[PDB]
């Protein structure tokens, strides 16, 4: 019964057997040398199809979340498009939400439907509309817990129920509260997907996808299309994205922290119309945070009450928080997500308020954030 | 009219301009800062989209192949998955080669029929066959010159008439001869791919691929599913590739003349009944090698007279070829494609012979290599 | 007045002016282009000399120290040696600790004695036996506080003013506590030494040291001897040195509450004959490390009443503490100093008891370490 | 006997025992677990005393100059430091050259003059002045050949046996012609230094070191120091050292080809009054280079008629060449020595001439490189 820190630093990772060396090398090489023809040794033969790098961070991963199979990418979006080409085809339907990162929002209507899968974005808060919306052909639902970037919450356990009724998957993108906040699988997910190069990395340096099953079966199907589309997570990339691993615990408890005393400020501010945040007790969704995550996370976004251009003003004005896309560094960034990270989402069901700032509250010191918000606010 | 070698050094790497530092920098980073909304500095946003290290090796790949774009990916896998994924819908129909690598294979009849593409392998050598191939739906040739592991050459300009005749694009996999030897854009392909893990890396340790485009527009939009689907080099591969490319001339030169010697060796040892090298004069297709290559690579392919199990002893006893997947090291590699590369051909069209072996003739000292081939050879 | 936490994100790392990159770039270079002889982009010229990487890391050292000047090495014994040859001459003398790392021990007494420079070894926690210790030729007295591996502590700003009235410096080694901790410039100190292996680098992935100066002029003498004599980190281990530092803070909050816990599981455990932690109120030395540290550290060190055959054992049946050299990772760390650190003190006045076990206690979760520990204590 | 280019892939890099991995691992780690106290894995316990990555390093250097033993440093200069410190002490003289690298002359005046080490700088091409130049004192003498930036030659083996008669060591810095041109421990040589920084990486693009002895015990007293002193070369930058290597005989060839051609150029152009090169019949020493070089390098120096104003007017003028520090790069540098590298050696019996430019000639298309000279040196 090993801790969540213990895991996070050990699993995968135990010492090298030649040398003991205490951190996993870097195999930055692209095969291996078999002894007689099929001879692998380890079970390695080519870098696509397993590198021992990336097998750590999988293994890591798979600890994490407690899933079976951890299966690491070039990216978040590459991780979406693994999993999409492995478990749909042409004719099938996926259930999206409401509001979720652009870029998935980009992949499934601007790719995967021109490929012949069908969709509907539904409000996946209300369990009854996500019933509503299954259809002889749907495959999947796919759920953001908390939602980028209005933080909406998803009941996890209520949507497996409904999924796994209609013979379908529940997908979770756990990129916002990462495995130390919350854990899908443990719920009846069936995938979890990340952006590795949110909080898990940690550090705003690597770009990098993950999935992590509980079905080992599933977990072969996405590894034959790891191996045969190719979208893998390079050694080096994966081996920071593992370094960053290390410190998620007390990154996320600084994270919480701090994001909890920026929502004071924020609250009650004259120049700020609405703040959203899950561990707000009347955010929408509150109490199935508190039963689902361990805690709030570190992002934040708030509307303003000078609207879009107000909003543009304080993203303009920060000196501590940097105008930049991307969240889940140690360094605080703030955007506009209807001009930035959700631009691809205008004119459909998931565009964003133009009043509205996001915020990924960082580690720095809590004082020099919330003065550095204050003065951005200021009119 | 600059020279190879100088474009493989400079172009795309200018020094940087605020430190003047000769190499380009490694931007391992998510994301950056913009000067207010939308006030994008270099014109760079996040890394996904776009990485400046990732940018230089995506210039300088569409210098040498005299291309409008380059583009760099997480593998020569996801380079082609990206390229048919743009390309091809369901309904469509591709041609492919009636020898080729095992996961090009793979992709398109595991992957691509399962989301609605048709194909038929054909042999390219023969112009007749692959005017007939095509059909209504044809969206694509996909040309491998010389092919793996056959080492079976393809008339470009020829095959780009036949395809620009039915409204389909022609495809060339240039990984085996590289930019150095091979340039199909100038013959009237319109998209280079790469495997960049072969010649253009050239140390058998960065996994990455690229796609070099003639048509701006057709950039665009393979840019833009770089983007949506995410299967990116990361920059620490890109950048490793880009430094393989620097020596491509200098590498590839010492490959041919040692893959020359190595042919000597091999044509007339008895235990040896075809070889199999675009250099010889009776090859299939030689004169074609001579018209569109500058030489005739390192890549040199052999039948043992007795039979899977001849093959399978010389494998294992070479000493300085390492048994290995992989090709364009500069370390000197041997496999058995029919249980390795193109055990996922078995079966098909693309079945390769079991008494085949194929070399990736190195640049290690000449007399060390033939003499190692002559000791495993001996029965 | 910004806060420790964000210096150490933001000090010396400003975006990138072209690109915006968030994160310094790696300049994995040797030289700079220069706009005509001698005009330097940037002020650079030469890797060695400076480079923009190491440029960051230092002024962050520099930052987070309250110094002028920082200076990145090779390892920690380089930034020693760097040192002790800008500031010693053949004929000149040293006062080193009683206790102290035993590379430390060996430098001093194994190279400068041999290159002419005397020494003593003190009780730093003595002021008498210090003052009484200067010779007219003494240039420094040389701190650890804690000491490696008895964790005694030395009053900086007492012994500070003894080296000033002998016109000797005051150098702190401050390897343990790090500047999170104790910042021994705002004390009086004249150099701050750091193995940045430890804390700083914080993962067991990278060696280095660094200095850090109060005076301008000390600083560019060091520069003059970082430059000539060359013993310089490299961009990418300095890199990876200044990416640990942005988790200093929170890694080290958990060191120290996880070092709390582990000293109580010690303290009257029957097979412990004796806990050394300058947190504990009968420690020697513990008002002077309350007045002068934020917390107490990681470290943990204590004395079996089995001997050395006991000491031995523990070391060998930790299960989660890894059995190595170093300190100052995410991954706790236990070793025997007697055989290990500190064999190159045996026979000295720094020789360590034979019964003595050394604990880098990690930031895993504290019930799997006392576990641990209490696992292999039992006899 | 396996030839050079062989031993450049292979020495020192066997293929890793568990995984088959066919580059050496990148060992990103500060320590080794060890199985009980002193239970050493692979003889690995902390990285500044061995790293398996710098092992990989110094065994291939080791077998290029057909020595015992190889050391790797954080820099040329830091293997020049470690060197000196070993062998020298205060009281001790040394012989250096009459024209060398400025940072040589620099370490040896400015440093170890300071620590008691008395020097005489000698024409080493007139063995009657290296032989009158001995004291009973001179501990070892400091050759250069070809020298920087003039090109001098020294005859290895004749220097070699007026240093042994004197129980002197001969140490021979081979950083210009590298391993592939001379050997300098095969004509009596008992150290070869490099600056790895030049043509041994290759790239312009890490600063590194090396040493390789021909005696285990001199070897194991400059290994005592590389621990002790700590200037070791980090595993990443120790990794592409190695990369740059196994395309050292295909690049070194190609500098040759193409400054020969560069020669051509320069000699009889009307503005240029002198070429030095060592393959000119004319050049001092050119019978001795070619007894002791298997070729004359890539690295040309020429004087301008029209004075200093001419030469600084050429290195401000070429597109191709790069206006830097540095040399042995694949790409071409130029610089003036007297303000640049040399601008150390100042007022000195190493003044370079004021009218002088270096070349490092690359491996670019040659006609590029011959037409940005002559466009240069357009007055
Ligand atoms: C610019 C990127 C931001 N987000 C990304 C993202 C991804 C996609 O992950 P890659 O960017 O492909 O690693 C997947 N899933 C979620 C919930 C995400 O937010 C951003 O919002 O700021
Ligand atoms: C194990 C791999 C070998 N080949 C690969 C390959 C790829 C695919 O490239 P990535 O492996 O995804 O970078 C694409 N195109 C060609 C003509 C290829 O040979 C090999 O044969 O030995
Ligand atoms: C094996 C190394 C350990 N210590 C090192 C050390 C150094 C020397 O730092 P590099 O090892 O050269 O980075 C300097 N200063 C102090 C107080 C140290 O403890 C160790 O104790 O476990
Ligand atoms: C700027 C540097 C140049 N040279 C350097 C050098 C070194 C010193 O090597 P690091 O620079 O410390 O790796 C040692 N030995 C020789 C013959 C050298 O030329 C240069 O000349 O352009
Ligand atoms: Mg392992
Ligand atoms: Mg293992
Ligand atoms: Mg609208
Ligand atoms: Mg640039
Ligand atoms: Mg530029
Ligand atoms: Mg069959
Ligand atoms: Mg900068
Ligand atoms: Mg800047
Ligand atoms: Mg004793
Ligand atoms: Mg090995
Ligand atoms: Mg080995
Ligand atoms: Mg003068």
């Amino acid at each position: 019964y090993e801790g969540f820190e213990t895991l996070a630093i050990h699993a995968g990772q135990e010492a090298d057997a030649e040398t003991g060396a205490v951190v996993v090398p870097i195999y930055q090489t692209s095969t291996y040398r078999q002894d007689g023809v099929g001879g692998l040794r380890g079970g390695y033969e080519y870098s696509r199809t397993a590198n021992p790098t990336r097998t750590a961070l999988e293994e890591c991963l798979a600890a994490l979340e407690g899933g079976v199979r951890g299966l690491a990418f070039a990216s978040g979006m590459a991780a979406e498009d693994t999993l999409l080409r492995t478990i749909a085809r042409p004719g099938d339907h996926l259930i999206i939400p409401n509001d979720a990162y652009g870029g998935t929002f980009r992949l499934v209507s601007k790719v995967f439907e021109r490929w012949g899968v069908s969709w509907d974005a539904v409000d996946l808060s209300n369990p009854e509309a996500v019933r509503t919306a299954i259809r002889p052909e749907t495959v999947a639902i796919w759920v953001e817990t908390p939602t980028n970037p209005l933080l909406n919450i998803a009941d996890i356990a209520a949507l497996a129920d409904i999924a796994h009724a209609a013979d379908a998957l529940l997908v979770v993108d756990n990129t916002f509260a990462s495995p130390y906040l919350q854990r899908p699988l443990s719920l009846g997910a069936d995938v979890v997907v990340h952006s590795t190069t949110k909080y898990l990395g940690g550090h705003s340096d690597v770009v990098g996808g993950a999935l992590v099953v509980a079905d080992a079966e599933l977990g072969e199907r996405l590894a034959f299309h790891q191996n045969s589309m190719g979208a893998v997570a390079g050694p080096f990339d994966a081996w920071l994205t593992l370094r960053g691993i290390k410190t998620l615990g007390v990154r996320m408890d600084r994270h919480c922290a701090n994001a909890e005393r920026v929502v004071e400020a924020l609250v009650g501010h004259p120049e700020v119309a609405e703040v959203l945040y899950p561990g707000l007790p009347d955010h929408p969704g509150h109490k199935v945070a508190v039963d689902q995550m361990r805690a709030f996370g570190g992002m934040v976004s708030f509307r303003m009450r000078g609207g879009e251009e107000a909003a543009l003003r304080v993203c303009a004005k920060t000196k501590v928080f940097t105008l930049a896309e991307s969240l889940g560094g140690v360094e605080s960034l703030i955007e506009h997500p209807g001009k930035m990270t959700h631009a691809s989402t205008a004119g459909s069901l998931l565009e964003v308020p133009s009043d509205l700032v996001r915020l990924s509250v960082g580690i720095e010191t809590v004082d020099d954030l919330v003065n550095d918000l204050l003065q951005a606010l200021e009119p």
